[PDB]
């Protein structure tokens, strides 16, 4: 039934759409809208730990819209919770990751952060240098494809449903959401003659490498500064908070 995968892709796209924080159009006309020297040495003046707190803020924010993209995802309320769980845990950091190269600008390698756009020196006082080098480098990689709004919208959905993650009770129920949803994803590209970008994805392990990484320095962070969550799901607040 090729309605089906027509409803799958408008359904994705809405719960995309209605999850995405900002709007495209509202980033890209902000893209002359950077911070001044006067503005980023304020930002690298700033204690390491209240940009922690900032950015730590951010995230929990990002990952909770991630988190009402996939309950949206048709038949993902309908896996165990265990299920649930078990691909949010391992791909919702994932997904906040690709949906960064939206704000990402790459003709001056900037990303838009509290209001206006700034380079990585903006997250000095961090001491994550590294860390923040290689999202950016990522986010350049995704915005040199030019990514559109359904492109994300399938590709995180495919990042989230993966019926290869350790620890799935219901192995065939993911692979049903999954075929599902790389159908869709194909059919959308085939038919928009954006094929071409599928070489172009990020190769297998650089995003898993990536969101180790940096899921690892939040965590160490969380350990030697601990903030205040605003939780909103229990079940996945007590698998990554101790
Ligand atoms: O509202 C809720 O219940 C809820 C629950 C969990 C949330 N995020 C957990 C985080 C964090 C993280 C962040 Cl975002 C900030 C500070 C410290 C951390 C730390 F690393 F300590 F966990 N990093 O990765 C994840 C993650 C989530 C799914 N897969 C990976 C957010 C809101």
């Amino acid at each position: 039934s090729l309605t089906e995968i027509e409803h799958l892709v408008q359904s994705v796209c809405k719960s995309y759409r209605e999850t995405c924080q900002l709007r495209l159009e509202d980033l890209l006309r902000q893209r002359s809208n950077i911070f001044s020297r006067e503005e980023v040495t304020g930002y690298q003046r700033k204690s390491m730990w209240e940009m922690w707190e900032r950015c730590a803020h951010h995230l929990t924010e990002a990952i909770q819209y991630v988190v009402e993209f996939a309950k949206r995802l048709s038949g993902f309320m309908e896996l165990c919770q265990n299920d649930q769980i078990v691909l949010l845990k391992a791909g919702a950091m994932e997904v906040v990751l690709v949906r960064m190269c939206r704000a990402y600008n790459a003709d001056n390698r900037t990303v838009f952060f509290e209001g206006k756009y700034g380079g990585m020196e903006l997250f000095r006082a961090l001491g994550c240098s590294e860390l923040i080098s290689s999202i950016f480098d990522f986010s350049h990689s995704l915005s040199a494809l030019h990514f559109s709004e359904d492109e994300i919208a399938l590709y995180t959905a495919l990042v989230l449903i993966n019926a290869h993650r350790p620890g799935l009770q219901e192995k065939r129920k993911v692979e049903q959401l999954q075929y599902n949803l790389e159908l869709a994803f194909h059919h959308h590209l085939h038919k928009t003659h954006r094929q071409s970008i599928l070489a172009k994805l990020p190769p297998k392990g650089k995003l898993r490498s990536l969101c180790s990484q940096h899921v690892e320095r939040l965590q160490i962070f969380q350990h030697l500064h601990p903030i205040v969550v605003q939780a909103a799901f229990p079940p996945l607040y007590k698998e990554l908070f101790s």
